[PDB]
Parts: C-alpha cells; sequence; structure tokens
C-alpha cells in the first residue's frame, strides 16, 4: 500500500524520500482516494514548491480532503508533465507498439500509459548522473532525442516486452515449495469437506444453526465425507453423547482429534492446539478459531482423499448451478481462497491487490507436493508461536507496531524476563483483555502520549501521567468522552451511566483492534499470507491487464487459474472478494466474528 503512495508524491507531489515519509504520517489508509486522480497530488505539488510547511498547514486547514479540485533529477515527472517532447513521442511511440504485440485488440489509454510509464521509469533507472541530468533537461527543453538513445530503449523495450509476453518460469511460479503447474495435473473432490468447532460452551457442541448448515452439507455432499473435527475435552460428557448420535443421525463424521496420535510438525500444531483450548477453557486468553486455525493444516486431521476445509458455517451453491462432477483439477495441491480488488490509478491500469483466504482450502490427495506446502505452511504458523514477540517487533500490522510501543507491553516483557517466563499468544490476550476492563489500565497500559493523541489533547499528555500519578479519574473519564461526544458541553448532559457505558464499547473497540491480529497474524490467514508474500514481485505493482494474449505471464492470472479454489468448489465464501472486484464493489463490507471477545462472551453467557 504505503510503497506506491511514496512512489506518486516523490514523482508527482513534489516531495523528496524524506518529506514524501513525513507527509503520510501527517495524512485509516483511505487516503488512497486521493491518488486515483491527480488532484491532490498536483495542489500539493503547487504548495511544495514553497517548502514542506507550506504543505503541512495547507492539509490541517483543509475542511476535507479528496474535495481538491483545480484552482483559479525527476526524469519520469518530466516525461508525464513535458507531452511533446520529441524524446516522450518516442516512449508513447515504443508503448504503443508493444502493446500490439504483447495484447489481443486494439490497446487502450490506459494500457499504454501503463508501458508508457513502465518506459519512462525504466528509462530513468538506466540513466544516471550527468546523463540524467542532460536527458531531464532535454525533456523540459524538447531537444531532438539524443544520438544511441534509441539503442539504450531497445533492451528496455525488450524486457517490458518479454516480461509481457513470455510463460512465467517455474522459479517465479514456486507457491508454498511446490511449482504451480498450467497443466492442472492435480484432483480434487467437490464433495469432501471438514470443517472445525471447539466450543467454548462445554453444554452446547455446536449452535443449532450451524448444526442445521451442516446436516445440509452432508444430504447435499451424497457420498462424499462431510468431516467435522471437535474436541472432547470441551464439551461435558452428557453433552458429547448428544453431539455423536447427532453426528450419526445426519450422516457427518466426527472426528475428535483430542484421540489423534502426531509427529513432527503435526504433533507441534496438536500441542498448541491444546494449549490453546486449554488456556480457553481456563479463561487464560485462548481462542477457538486460533486452535481452528492451527488444527486445519494435520495432515491427519486432513485425511488421505481429497477433501475441501471449510468454515463450518460456509454456505454451498446447492442445485441447477452447482458442479456436478465429484472430480475436478486444478495446478497446485493446496488451493487457498483468493480473489483480487482494483485500485484506480489515474489515467494508468488499476492496480491488482489479490486476496487471501483460509475460509475455504481445497487438498489434493496425499502425495509428496501437498506434505511439502503443508509443511511449509505448518513450520511457519509453528515458528509464530514460538517467536511472538519478535513477530509483533518485525510486525507491518498498524495495531501491532502501536503495541510495541506501548509501556504497559514493555512491563510485560520485562516480569515476563524477570521471571523467565516466554510471553505466549494467551498471556499477551489475557494481558490486553484485562486492561482495556477499565479506563485508568487502558491509560497506564497504552501510555500518556498515546491516549492524549487519540482523544486530540496531545498537550495534556503531561496533564493525564499527573492525575494518573494521583488518582484523578475524572479528568480521564471526561478527556476521552469528550472526544466522543464532540466537546465538553456534551459531555456535561450526561449522567454516570451513559458516559460510563460510552467508555466500556470504546474499550471493547480498542481491545477487538489488537485482539483480532493476535489471532489472524500468527495463526490466521494473514500469516498464512505471510508465507505467500514472497511469490509476488514486489518490485513494480501488479496492474490488471484484461487482454494479454499470454495472461500466464502474471502471476497473479497463475494464481486465478490454476491455484485458488474458484471453479473448484460449490462453498460460497463473501469474506474476500471474488477475483479483480472494483474497489467500489468491496464496499460489501458496509452490511464480529464468532471467536472475537464479545461473542465468545455470549456463546455461553
Amino acid at each position: 500500500s504505503e510503497q506506491y503512495w511514496r512512489f506518486k508524491l516523490m514523482t508527482e507531489g513534489g516531495c523528496n524520500q524524506n518529506e514524501a515519509t513525513r507527509l503520510i504520517t501527517v495524512l485509516e489508509e483511505s487516503i488512497n482516494k486521493l491518488f486515483e486522480n491527480d488532484n491532490f497530488c498536483n495542489r500539493l505539488s503547487s504548495y511544495m514548491a514553497y517548502g514542506f510547511g507550506a504543505a503541512e498547514e495547507w492539509i490541517k486547514k483543509q475542511q476535507i480532503l479528496s474535495n481538491i479540485q483545480p484552482l483559479t533529477p525527476n526524469i519520469f515527472g518530466a516525461a508525464i508533465t513535458f507531452g511533446k517532447s520529441p524524446v516522450v513521442k518516442l516512449l508513447k511511440q515504443n508503448a504503443r507498439e508493444i502493446c500490439e504485440s504483447i495484447l489481443m485488440d486494439e490497446p487502450n489509454l490506459k494500457q499504454v500509459e501503463y508501458i508508457f510509464r513502465l518506459l519512462a521509469l525504466q528509462v530513468q533507472e538506466t540513466y544516471s548522473g550527468e546523463q540524467a541530468e542532460k536527458l531531464y533537461e532535454c525533456i523540459r527543453d524538447k531537444k531532438p532525442i539524443p544520438s544511441k538513445f534509441e539503442e539504450i530503449l531497445l533492451p528496455i523495450v525488450n524486457r517490458i516486452k518479454e516480461n509481457h509476453t513470455e510463460i512465467l518460469n517455474e522459479s517465479k511460479r514456486n507457491h508454498l515449495g511446490v511449482t504451480i503447474q498450467l497443466n492442472d495435473p492435480y484432483s480434487f473432490s467437490t464433495k469432501n469437506s471438514f470443517c472445525i468447532w471447539f466450543s467454548n460452551n462445554p453444554n452446547s457442541a455446536m449452535p443449532k444453526k450451524i448444526k442445521d448448515i451442516l446436516e445440509e452439507r452432508a444430504k447435499q455432499n451424497a457420498p462424499g465425507v462431510t468431516k467435522l473435527v471437535y474436541s472432547r475435552a470441551c464439551l461435558t460428557k452428557k453433552e458429547n453423547t448428544n453431539f455423536v448420535q447427532w453426528a450419526k443421525e445426519n450422516g457427518i463424521t466426527l472426528l475428535d482429534f483430542d484421540e489423534l496420535k502426531c509427529q513432527g510438525e503435526d504433533l507441534e500444531l496438536w500441542n498448541l492446539a491444546q494449549a490453546e483450548l486449554k488456556a480457553m477453557r481456563e479463561g487464560k486468553g485462548g481462542n477457538p478459531a486460533a486452535a481452528s486455525d492451527l488444527v486445519r493444516w494435520i495432515s491427519g486431521v486432513i485425511g488421505d482423499v481429497p477433501i475441501a476445509y471449510v468454515d463450518a458455517d460456509m454456505p454451498m451453491l446447492t442445485g441447477n448451478k452447482s458442479i456436478k462432477s465429484e472430480e475436478v483439477y486444478a495446478g497446485h495441491p493446496v488451493l487457498l481462497n483468493m480473489g483480487s480488488a482494483l485500485v484506480k490509478d489515474g489515467v494508468n491500469l488499476p492496480m491488482e491487490n489479490v486476496a487471501f483466504n483460509t475460509d475455504i482450502i481445497n487438498f489434493t490427495g496425499e502425495c509428496k507436493d501437498r506434505s511439502i506446502a503443508i509443511k511449509r505452511i505448518a513450520q511457519s504458523l509453528i515458528g509464530n508461536y514460538l517467536h511472538v514477540t519478535e513477530r509483533i517487533s518485525k510486525s507491518g500490522n498498524p495495531e501491532l507496531k502501536r503495541l510495541g510501543l506501548m509501556p504497559g507491553y514493555h512491563q510485560l516483557l520485562k516480569d515476563c524476563e524477570e521471571n523467565n517466563n516466554k510471553l505466549s499468544l494467551p498471556m499477551l490476550r489475557k494481558a490486553l483483555t484485562q486492561a482495556h476492563s477499565n479506563l485508568s489500565s487502558y491509560v497506564r497500559f497504552i501510555g500518556v502520549q498515546r491516549f492524549a493523541e487519540m482523544v486530540g489533547a496531545p498537550e495534556d499528555a503531561p496533564l493525564f501521567q499527573e492525575a494518573l500519578q494521583q488518582g484523578n479519574t475524572i479528568v480521564l473519564t471526561n478527556a476521552l468522552v469528550a472526544y466522543l461526544v464532540h466537546g465538553m458541553d456534551n459531555v456535561s448532559r450526561l449522567n454516570s451511566s451513559e458516559k460510563e457505558n460510552l467508555i466500556k464499547k470504546y474499550l471493547g473497540t480498542q481491545l477487538s483492534l489488537l485482539y483480532k491480529p493476535l489471532v489472524m497474524e500468527f495463526s490466521g490467514p494473514c500469516a498464512v499470507t505471510r508465507e505467500i508474500l514472497p511469490l509476488l514481485p514486489t518490485g513494480e505493482p501488479t496492474r490488471y491487464i484484461e487482454n494479454l494474449k499470454q495472461p500466464d505471464a502474471q502471476i497473479l492470472r497463475v494464481l486465478q487459474t490454476h491455484a485458488c479454489v474458484a471453479g473448484k468448489t460449490n462453498f460460497t465464501s463473501d469474506n474476500i472478494p471474488n477475483w479483480i472486484t472494483s474497489s467500489e464493489e468491496v464496499e460489501r463490507t458496509q452490511s464480529g466474528l464468532s471467536w472475537m471477545p464479545s461473542e465468545q462472551a455470549r456463546l455461553s453467557k
């Protein structure tokens, strides 16, 4: 996300590295609407000419940005500004020629701009020193193209074009240690499935409406297996017997994973999942979705025949529009759920942001390659649990980066080392929960600085410290409520209770912001996504090209066609977008997961 923003600010916003970075700290990653058009960057470039303070100040007084419309050695920025430069039109010439080779139809205007800026930036990356400055002045002064510049540009042209024409080789298709094959040799079932449910309520093994969903899945799936993994240690004896009979009467294959005998990685995952479930039962920060996230990848849980993992409540495309054949094929042994979102980027092609999820995972039958990919995932998740503080420290997650700066977090680490205890994930989750149970521990945990900036009063951080010190809680209350109900006048219209419940809701929201990554980043899909990233080019953004003659030149098209569950199952998920979904259609997010704090404080009480 951030990489591109900074590129824009340095190419079109008149910023340098340093002040472009300062700009993003002074700028939610909802900034990104400002870049689908030039308007913000054009005006910010005008203010940039008069110093960084000029731009900074314009931003704080501007009512709200995205409301910006026109008024009344940067080779790349010069190539896109100066449209009549004999060099810039030899770039556009080459851009259009490359496209008629690599494309299927008559190039779009966005499609030439895409290749054009590719050429321009590579030319900026091939020139350096005085020969960079000379051609920058040549761009601005519309001097004719230098001799032998068309030979500097020929190897560039042939690479952008061959990058968009050749099939990616096997070294760029290595996904979880297994090559993504284009002939789809791996076979899958559309009928076998398993799901997982570790109840936090010993007297109710599984909610009734999820039981109904599984009764439907077992019936639709015919003779295929509908497997349900659970933990006997989480139920009462009476409830377990009821559960076992319910599964028997509805064609559901129960697997009590407590009885599994595991070795190697399997046993490492089994031990960690049992630890989570034990810490859940004891009210010590354990989470049943974290346990499910791990048990997902145990070989004895998955089994030997092709089978899909699905979330227990995952619906199905039952009927005349479903897949009738029991067997399908794909190019990888482990198919994760994938989609992508298109980010508008002005006159260029839209950026394509791929999404990964573990809510559906299609496994092929037992084989060496499936074992390679599974172990690659398992080692990752096990590695996250053995190095909790090291992962938080390196995390790219914003909420986890903030966690590393909180004094309560530093204090927690010191206690653990003073008492020679390694910080466990449940320990951290437990600690955060307790900390968010009152305003005072909360402010103490996060620090007054952080508190002050959150409630709009950075200058009062010393004041909050003293009130904290001497125990004057009403100022923390009122400072927080005043930021919530927009003004100190409004807080006075409220009694004890309505102000006390606005603080509980707010504290709960802040806890969820940290709780959610404390599952997803270690055992969940974000941890799985971190293991997959290495496959993606990291050097230019991925753009959606609609009609490549060879679509298998782009990694996202290889993933979409050969390494994901799309078109390979009857299960229907709305947790991530479908492939190439417009950023607007990802408004779907507008209208608490079963495993977060709230809902888990419900599913028994």
